[PDB]
């Protein structure tokens, strides 16, 4: 949370570093829904999306959370759906995470795209097996 506290906001949650906080997957996905980006961070406890659009003051006031940790407790059952055509589109797909919510991630790394969906498919996979 120390190396993450400088990329979150209100560090939501009641002590996670003790419950886990083991960032399963570390990566930043863009939300193709209004030119918006956020540093995604699926924790072994839940999913946390660190919003990222602009900066904020109070930098010299001990801080550096340019982003904003967004509560996303669905990793326990996600559903990524790489619904894109790059060749025809940019580089984003639909993400169907628990709590019935669809997103529009935007990756630029063939690996990230795979690690983006693989990571999600990793947990979502534990929602029936393992």
């Amino acid at each position: 949370m120390n190396e993450i506290q400088k990329n979150i906001d209100g560090w939501e949650g009641k002590d996670i570093g003790q419950c886990c906080n083991e960032f399963i997957m570390e990566g930043t996905l863009t939300r193709v829904g209004a030119k918006h980006e956020r540093h995604i961070f699926l924790f072994d406890g839940l999913m946390i999306c660190c919003k990222s659009n602009h900066g904020q003051p109070r930098l010299p006031g001990a801080s550096n959370a340019e982003y904003r940790l967004k509560e996303k407790f669905f990793m326990r059952k996600v559903q990524i759906n790489d619904k894109d055509d790059t060749n025809e589109y940019k580089h984003a797909f639909e993400i169907i995470l628990k709590d019935e919510n669809s997103v529009i991630f935007s990756a630029k790394s063939a690996e990230e795209k795979n690690n983006w969906m693989a990571a999600l498919i990793s947990l979502q996979y534990r929602s029936t097996l393992e």
